[PDB]
This record gives C-alpha cells, sequence and structure tokens, in this order.
C-alpha cells in the first residue's frame, strides 16, 4: 500500500514577476543588513512538485490545495496514511502538487520594511487575517462546535494537532496572479486535469476558461460559486437573516461557456444540513453554498456542459469532512475520482 | 538516473506551540471575517518530508535548508536535475527534508491584525527583512557582482530566475524555537545524520549538543561560527576595516564538548579569496567567516573531536557556489558526502 515507483520526481518554480527598489547595488558596501537599495525581488512565484510513474496512463493530475493549505494535504493524511499523490501515482498518473503563490513554498511577497511594503508600494497588506483552530473546526465540519465530532465522522480522530498545524495565513496576493501562475503551469504540462479544493475551486474554474489544456475538473467542496456576469440567481441569506455566502464570481459569458466543453465534477462530503441551522453558522453557510453550486452547475449544463454534483453519502460514503481526500475513507474517495477519470477516458493514452 | 523506488513516502508536522486570543468562540456567530476571539493558533511548527528506500542501509539523513530556503533545494536543482533527496534514496538511505518553522510549509506565525501581532503581543516583528536578488548573487558567490559569473562557475546558468525564486524572507522566530523543533524531530527519528547549509549550520551544531541521536554533521558553508562561552578567539574585521562577520555563537563548554563525540565536516566551495578583498564585501565576508570556522573546528579537535574542513577545490572540484548540492557537479559533491558517511560507519546497519 505504501510502495511507490517513480520514473522521475522533482520540483520547480514557475510564474511570478519582479519588483525593484530605488537606486543601485554596490558590491563593496555591506550587504547585510539587507536593503531595498538596488534591489530586485522575485514575487508571487509558485512552487510545483511532480512525481511520474513508470509508464503513465492518461493525463497528468494537478492537485491544488484549499485556502490556507499547501501540497502537504495531498502527500499524507494527518495520521500518516498515503495521500492522493501516492494513490494516483500508484494509479499510473503523473502527479503535480502545487504550493500556490502566497502559501507554503510559494512566494510570500515581503521586503525590508513593514510586511508587504516595498518603499511606498504596498505589494500585499501589512494587516493579515488567519482562521483559528476553532474556526477551522467548524469550517471543515469536523463537528458542529470545537471539540465535538459528528456521529459518522471519517476524521482521523486523535491527530487534531497534526491536522491544524498544516493551516496558515495567506497574504493579499491578487487572485489574478494566482490564476496566472497556474495557467502558466498548465501551458507547461500540456493536457491535464485540475483537482481543486475549497478556495481553489473558483480559481480552477477560472484557469480552465483561460487554458484549453484543462481537460477536466474535480473540485472538492469549492468555496465560491461562479456564474455568467449579470446572471447570478437569487441566493438566500443565511439562517441568521444577516449573513451571506461568499459573493459569487462573475465572468463574461464567452469565458463561462468554455466550462461547458469539459467534464466537471463537484464533490461534497457529509453533514451539510438540508434545512436552515441558525445555531451553527458554518453548517448553514455550507447549506447555502452547496445550493449556489448546484445552480452554477445547472447554468453550465444549460449551455451544453457536462457538470455534475457528487454527494459522497449518495455514493455510500458516510461522515466525510471538508477534506475527503485525507479522511479515513480516502481510498474509497480516490476510487470515485478514478471512476470519473475512467468514465471520460482521462486515464487512457 | 531519475528512477526512484520508495518503500514509503510522506510528510507530517512536528514541534511548535499554541497561542490564544481573547474571549470565547461562539459557533452561531459569523466565522468569517476571521477573528482572534476565542482563538487558538498553532505556531512555529515544522514541516517534515520523508522518503524511504527498499532495504535501507545506515542512518537516515536529515537535510536542513539554509537561510531563506526550503526543502526544494534538496529535491531538484534550478535546472531540473535530481537533488540530494533522490541521489541519497538511490544510495539506499532514508531521507528526511524539512521546512523549518518560519519557512515554506513551516508555520509563519501571524493572526488577525498587523503582521505577527496577536492583540498586544508581538509574536514576530511586523517589519521584515529580505535579501535582494543582487544580495543573494554575491552572497552565494555566483560571481563578484550581480549578473557576472566567475569563469569557473558550477552554477546552472540560464536558470537564474528559477534559482532566485526559491528564496524568501523569514519572520523573527527565536532560534531557540527552531532548534527545539529539530530536536523533537531527531527524538522521533532516532539516530541520524544532519546535513546542513548556511544559516542551519549553527542551528544543527546546537541540535547536536542537545540530541545524542545526531551521529554526524555535514555542513555546507555554515554562516555562523560557534565557540565555548568566553573562548571566542581573535577574529579580524573585514577588509573595509569597519564590517564584521556574524557574531559567533557561544555555548556552555559542557554542551560544546558534545560536538567532540561525533564526526563533523564543514564543506566549502570555490572563489573564496585568500587575501583581503575590499572591493567585494561578501567575498571578503566569506574569507573571514571560513577562517572563523577553521578556529571553531580546531576548538572541537582540542576537546578530542574529529572535526574537518573540506575545501572542494582540494578534492578536485572547481567553481562551486554556496549551494554545492545544486551546482552542475552536484553528483560529485554527493559522492564526497557518501564517502564521509561510509568512512564513519554511518552507511551500515
Amino acid at each position: 500500500k505504501r510502495k511507490v515507483v517513480l520514473a522521475e520526481q522533482g520540483s520547480f518554480y514557475i510564474g511570478g514577476r519582479t519588483v525593484t527598489g530605488p537606486g543601485k547595488f554596490d558590491p563593496s558596501k555591506p550587504v547585510i543588513p539587507y536593503s531595498n537599495e538596488g534591489a530586485t525581488f522575485y514575487i508571487n512565484q509558485m512552487y510545483v512538485n511532480f512525481q511520474a510513474p513508470v509508464r503513465p496512463r492518461g493525463l497528468p493530475l494537478v492537485f491544488w490545495h484549499g485556502g490556507g493549505l499547501t501540497g502537504h494535504i495531498w502527500e499524507s493524511t494527518p495520521d500518516g496514511r498515503p495521500g492522493f499523490q501516492t494513490l494516483f501515482v500508484q494509479d499510473r498518473h503523473t502527479v503535480y502538487t502545487i504550493d500556490q503563490p502566497g502559501r507554503g513554498r510559494g512566494n510570500i511577497p515581503t521586503f525590508n520594511g513593514p510586511f508587504g511594503q516595498l518603499e511606498e508600494e504596498s505589494i500585499v497588506n501589512t494587516v493579515t487575517g488567519n482562521s483559528s483552530k476553532e474556526g477551522a473546526w467548524v469550517a471543515d465540519r469536523l463537528g458542529p462546535a470545537p471539540g465535538q465530532f459528528f456521529e459518522n465522522s471519517q476524521f482521523p480522530r486523535g491527530y487534531e494537532d497534526n491536522y491544524f498545524k498544516e493551516m496558515g495565513f495567506s497574504p493579499s496576493i491578487s487572485s489574478d496572479e494566482i490564476v496566472d501562475a497556474v495557467v502558466k503551469l498548465v501551458t507547461h504540462i500540456g493536457p491535464c486535469v485540475l483537482v481543486t479544493h475549497s478556495a481553489s475551486g473558483v480559481l480552477g474554474m477560472r484557469v480552465a476558461t483561460h487554458a484549453k489544456n484543462v481537460r477536466g475538473i474535480v473540485a472538492y467542496e469549492p468555496a465560491t460559486s461562479i456564474f455568467p456576469k449579470g446572471k447570478v440567481p437569487e441566493i438566500p441569506p443565511l439562517a441568521d437573516k444577516k449573513s451571506q455566502i461568499f459573493p459569487p464570481f462573475e465572468i463574461q459569458e464567452s469565458y463561462f461557456k468554455k466550462l461547458a466543453k469539459i467534464p466537471i465534477q463537484f464533490v461534497f462530503g457529509d453533514n451539510i444540513p438540508k434545512n436552515p441551522k441558525s445555531a451553527y453558522w458554518f453548517l448553514d453557510w455550507w447549506r447555502v453554498t452547496r445550493y449556489a453550486h448546484s445552480l452554477s452547475l445547472e447554468a453550465i449544463n444549460k449551455l451544453g456542459g457536462q457538470a455534475s454534483l457528487l454527494d459522497l453519502p449518495t455514493a455510500g460514503l458516510r461522515g466525510n469532512t471538508h477534506f475527503p481526500f485525507t479522511d479515513r475513507n480516502n481510498v474509497q474517495v480516490a476510487s470515485l475520482l478514478s471512476d470519473f477519470l475512467g468514465k471520460h477516458g482521462l486515464d487512457q493514452n
């Protein structure tokens, strides 16, 4: 189960731009402490890891972590079981895992000065945001409140410390530049499949509208829905009568239509309520967000697409969290991904 | 040359602590935007990757990146050739690579507020520092000035952008907490060998004094010298007669003596001047820093140790930069590391 045979592996940086400080660099002057004088900084580049099996079959898979995460979540589960990287190299696919700009081995754009500031230019905000353990507990639907687990839970209980340690802040890099980095990667790789999660769901949809090399998308619990501009359907507020889900992203119809040309599957785990739940903000958030995605997928299919929503409980898998690919039944989740790829011939040469 | 057979691979988080915001968390209230209210944050944890071969031999190797870097530098060279991770798994060693706290997939401790600040407490400084491309060019001895190469250079020319993109800032996490994370890793792994670089040189020496499981150290161009408390020898200023090298770290003799119990090798590349070089600050810095390390190794040997300085040109390898393990001749550099492991019994069961 753990053995992996690689024809090759490695990593590289791709994407990003440069910004410069004032003046000129003099190599006779003290270089330390570091200065912005005469400086060139590489910013917003992306880290990419790849593992290729011997005799690959089908298209490479690009695994794209959710918000505040890194490629670690595809390497191993919190309790040390194989992640999707190993499972899909074993399934004969070349596997790319990324750390997007602003996360993990991706660039965090900061310089000599207050965080994110290059002289008088604010590349990213000095004030950061970051979820707590408690916020992530309910966001990820481990249970309705911190410390509590749903009855059917597939979370690897006992490995909470490992799990929450993988999470962190993201600087305010523009989503345009994150999309740009992945478009460049997709151009480098050739035809491929994007496998996204949470915050990278909407970003992967955007990449596909800019890159015909994206031949399929599987999105695990995407966080933001996407619609043609001016055609966002009515979406109710949350049960607290005041909150709303993430504002839907709107793109021109010419680009939206490109989503109708490839197979797209959204995958949802368990314990999303069917009815309003005003006592549990993030459970109710997930209810309305999943509803918005169902309308997004319908809009794609009305344009002739091949978009589907897979609720893991309807496939016989109970208790999955927001991270089905690291839950205890991740091998079964993986088999469903393999089924998707096989159905559309994305596992054939 | 690229094929790798892994009995297992994966990654995990280790070390770190928690800090807490004020108040309590209520799951009925809006969780986004994120707040420090009722918040627990995991901070200063470390990311660890491992690859184990079939039939391992000897001790596992822990590769520890230099300042502003990540485990990428052991995975691949900037031009995409195998890094030491692959080479040593092929040599039948289990290979660990880390992203230390504050770098890459390690934690960057920031919250909801100005960078590094949790309410009134500064966990890390809001003002960052970061080398420029120009500063790194001369620090790494690609050449004497930005954009210029030494004639003999082993740098993979043409891949400068890829190379500099791997570098970034580090928040002001205490070195004590970085050392603590690796001590905890070494406790978990058992007997092992540390392979360090630049800024992690002094940190690896400190880990060895706190961890008997460290059975050997190979340090590529360590940046800070270490001496027993009160016994720092005379070290000259730089050729400009104003600048100094990094202040040597001083440790109690009782701990320093532990360095005499294991084999230690410092490895230096090429183009470090023998004579004062006032026109080129970082070339002169390397001259005096290398001299300080020669005194540090001598102090270890006067306590009965086995501490050596390997200048790669004396082994017939010319032109190496500050990253010998990603230079064009990194297979030959690796061979010298395997020679060290074999001589000292570290590649036998």
